[PDB]
C-alpha cells in the first residue's frame, strides 16, 4: 500500500509538470 | 491515515483529469 | 514514509489550485 501510494504520487508530479509546461506556452 | 492518503490521491486524480479537459480546450 | 506523503499532498493540493487560478486568468 505505502509504495503503491509513493509510485501514484510520483506519476501526479510528473503530470504536475506536465500541465505546468502546458499552461507556459499558451501564456507564450 | 493510509484511508484517507487514498481518498485524497483519488480525488486529486479527478482534479488532473479535468484539469486538462480545460487545457485541452483552451488550445481548440 | 506517512509524513513525506501527507506533506506532499498538501504541497499538490497547492499546486493544483494555483493551476486553476492559473487556469481561470487565461480563459479572462
Ligand atoms: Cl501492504
Ligand atoms: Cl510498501
Ligand atoms: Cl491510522
Ligand atoms: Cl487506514
Ligand atoms: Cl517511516
Ligand atoms: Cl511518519
Ligand atoms: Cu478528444
Ligand atoms: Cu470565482
Amino acid at each position: 500500500q505505502i509504495a503503491a501510494i509513493k509510485e501514484a504520487i510520483a506519476a501526479i508530479k510528473q503530470q504536475i509538470a506536465a500541465i505546468k509546461x502546458a499552461i507556459a506556452a499558451i501564456k507564450q
